[PDB]
């Protein structure tokens, strides 16, 4: 519900840990989300662009819910990742999340490479929200759909009772007119990490974030400074933030994330094809930038084991 | 084969028709494509953009496949729709399709969402190509997935004997390079219908095309005149042709392709969600551009049934 | 020297009135200026593209510094506009603007139409540094002129103990950067309205602006509501304040300004060609937007007297 | 007038040869008009971009004119590049111009760094076409100048009796549309080396080149092939073309095209800052690709005389 993520300022989407065969390391999920409670995550969605889900068939995606609900024991609210460009794809398995239960939203994406009009958005996510008990999160990013819904479609779908917020990763502009005119009981939230500080003074209600994993505490320092009106220690700490963000998506995402918490011991593992890892020449940069760490010593992308 | 497909110039990406209810309208098949085949046709490409493949699963592709090589009778060489973003999806789905067999090749896009890096995309493809028996041509569109092949890696992927083709949508410039340095057996496609002409006098195998539907035969008349050193006549029709592509895809594709079949009296029906239908003022306006029809007087997204 | 421009957070681009002959309109000056002094109005850059500087010729700008002078009689800085496309053109008219005196600075546009390589606006910038007494301020906008300094460049003429300054219109990831490794002696404004807010939070120096002749005391409250610790005053502000930044520039600026200001009785005048005045249309909506005022009821450009 | 220019093909945009000193190398400029002529240069364009004409002044581009016409004599038409950004600097200069005689028409860009309207350029072409005996070509090129002029207003234009022509550098899809729809006694070039094959095709008048200077006889060879019904000769030659063209925008030009005439021995010298010559590691590579040359052994752009 919007109560349950009210008070939500970094809400961690969740890598999908792998073995080298391929299948899913559920062992390596307890230590990793242990991590994210230590550092600041408030709040996790699985099954987002970082888990791979597009790699992720939906029965895995339960067993991912299943295993991180277990670990967590209700200490921080959860979002699931439920929608696809297809329409009752997303209908059904959001109809068996609300039924598995233990989250308090959904998140659907616009469509991917449909490239719906504004009314086919709307209905579409029209559809997602009255499917089910589980209320919904909008996931605008045109930089990974190509398509956008405009603030006149988003704010359209917001007065719908079942839809609660936003994870939006398009413009400031856009940004502050959906603060502005937001209904009631609707979460506005940045997916660019890097947009965070200007997010949040802007009257944004936190991030989805990635570099969560790896930076959690100077986030956390980060949004204390704003809210505790320490302007200049906020500032300070964005401007040496921003490289590292840039870093964790020099390569294409998670893959620099995977390399780091690999790095620091975490068994993130590789990545499902046709995501690759990252080179062994950006994987050194990529911890430096990111952690500070001294990294030592072609790659090989993994495949769901076909047996 | 490339030899099943070397002289083939207008392959058209098939639409899938829908009933009302959202169930595939297997009946309304036969007579598009004959419609098809009468209209210079000379191949078909099944579950691409144009199908609606990402509303179709791929148990109802390969009813489809069924469907359509029933009625097709081996006249002209087919392509299946076998890639998604997902390569063990991917791998799993042609090793279906090429037992299923009766197809010259398998279409695999550049995928989507994700955005994988070059040697992601790379594994992706090989791992498709390595898969099964039937050969793949490579579908380059960064329009519709962000992220695009370039030509080196491209040519790479071309020197693998199971990897026989692209269709290209990118740019003219390109289109030239990859014609320039393409190696033996391989074919050379654009998917921009506005491109057409200029690809095929740059040198281009053919065209992969949604105005086939609707437009067949001043495609051919442009084609022939390109072949029979007719460039003025070639040129007349292309100036035309231009503002014809632009009203199919005025709203989002298949809409309007559909609009029009409708008013043929095809009953391509509606579209699956996130797709909706053409608005109604649109309809009549991508008609009178499109086949000068004078069209006749809310929209409805539609779902594959639960049941 | 730096030191004058130090303490400025709002400096107002200061338009040029035009007489409907074309002529410049000196005498609608000195109402225009006390304006903006009394609607906190800290610094003023003359000459710069609201003035309409293209359309101008050299003399003509050394006639509006000299009426600009007699009327702000040094109460704020004042900036000149000194750098065109041509490097040396660009050292002739900062060596005069220096002999003139009474200017804070000079400020050098990246050179537009030509698009040189960052050697090129290296070297253009680093000879009008070496050309006078006069401290230049880079103004950096590929929005007008393609191309851009990289960060890069920038830092390397930032070290010219003459370049003293930027007027930076790219990104707010630009803007932290440069704020970040910025030397000493070196001031960083935004040319951006709209991103202000963000800019000041962020650790800039303030804002060159088009908005401060007609908001200059919302801007005022905001950053004043910035540097007093209340950010969600400043915030409020911001959200407010972008559809009044969106509706100046909604008609090529300087025209929507212009209207503006006739609107409030200044004789801004027209503009002149090849920009023409806002549409009555437009006209009306923009006034209502940016100033909530009531405007009661072709456009002609017009042309410098060529007698 | 138009009859003068019907019939050229290859017009190219002369260069202005440079002393080390800065001033124009008038004696440069009979052995590069030579050059032209012996290549299949049937039409002339002085002061346009590859000039470096914003490096000029007026009074040096009518030195220009004048050298030019000399050793041109007559024997192929010319177009004298006669707008700025400014109206009335491009009224009277035209004035000028036509006074001055010799040339077939003027060329006028669309106006940049002001970023007029549509209306505005309309005025603003109008005011130039209505000023003089000179008849005028507008150049449409939103890669240098921002704002381009819509195929609506551009054809409006074209029904003045003193527009006979445009260069045109945007897409292919507004080059059929104009080419379609332009009234009579109108002419439409490419200024994109690159696109000329296409656009030829397409049914447009010639190409306004910079390729020309060191590549004329094989776009004469690729003409001609297009003209007499030899497409497959005449993509051969675009296909290797393309890489060429590629070359001589690799680094800002006119750079590239002066450093190969520099290596053939035709003193082009320098550019005039803010440009700057090509790095002698590009300048290796550029004459390998563009003419097979083998070229052996910090630069330095150089300024007009201030004496
Ligand atoms: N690979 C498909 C299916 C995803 C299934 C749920 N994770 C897609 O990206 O849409
Ligand atoms: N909707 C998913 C699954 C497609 C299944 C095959 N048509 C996708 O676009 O990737
Ligand atoms: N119109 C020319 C000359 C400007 C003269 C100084 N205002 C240009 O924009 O470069
Ligand atoms: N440098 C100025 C003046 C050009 C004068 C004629 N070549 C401009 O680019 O507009
Ligand atoms: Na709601
Ligand atoms: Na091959
Ligand atoms: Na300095
Ligand atoms: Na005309």
């Amino acid at each position: 519900s919007y109560q349950d993520l009210k008070e939500c300022k970094i809400i961690t989407a969740f890598i999908t840990p792998f073995h080298e065969d391929g299948s899913i390391n559920f062992d390596a999920i307890p230590a990793l989300i242990e991590h994210l409670l230590a550092h600041h995550t408030d709040g996790i969605l699985l099954a987002g662009t970082t888990a791979e889900s597009p790699t992720l068939t939906h029965d895995e995606e339960l067993e991912l819910f299943a295993a991180v609900q277990k670990v967590v024991n209700g200490r921080v609210p959860l979002i699931a990742g439920v929608g696809t460009n297809d329409t009752r794809d997303s209908i059904e398995f959001v109809k068996e999340v609300a039924e598995f239960g233990g989250f308090a939203a959904g998140l659907a994406i616009v469509p991917y490479y449909n490239k719906p009009s504004q009314e086919g958005m709307y209905q579409h996510f029209k559809a997602i929200a009255d499917a089910s008990d589980l209320p919904i999160i909008i996931y605008n990013i045109p930089g990974r759909v190509v398509v956008e819904l405009t603030p006149e479609t988003m704010l359209r779908l917001a007065d719908h009772p079942n839809i609660i917020g936003v994870k939006e990763c398009t413009s400031l502009a856009n940004m502050a007119y959906l603060i502005e005119h937001k209904p009631e009981e609707f979460l506005i939230y940045t997916g660019e990490d890097g947009d965070a500080f200007h997010a949040m003074n802007l009257g944004a209600d936190g991030v989805i974030s990635v570099a969560s994993h790896t930076n959690g505490d100077e986030m956390h320092e980060m949004f204390t400074a704003i809210a505790e009106s320490d302007m200049k220690k906020a500032a300070a700490i964005q401007r040496k933030f921003i490289p590292k963000v840039n870093a964790l998506f020099s390569y294409p995402s998670p893959a620099p994330v995977k390399a780091i918490l690999n790095y620091m011991g975490f068994e993130a593992g590789p990545t499902r094809l046709p995501l690759v890892p990252a080179p062994e020449e950006d994987v050194k940069r990529i911890i430096k930038v990111v952690v500070d760490g001294d990294y030592e010593a072609t790659v090989t992308g993994v495949l769901r084991p076909d047996y």
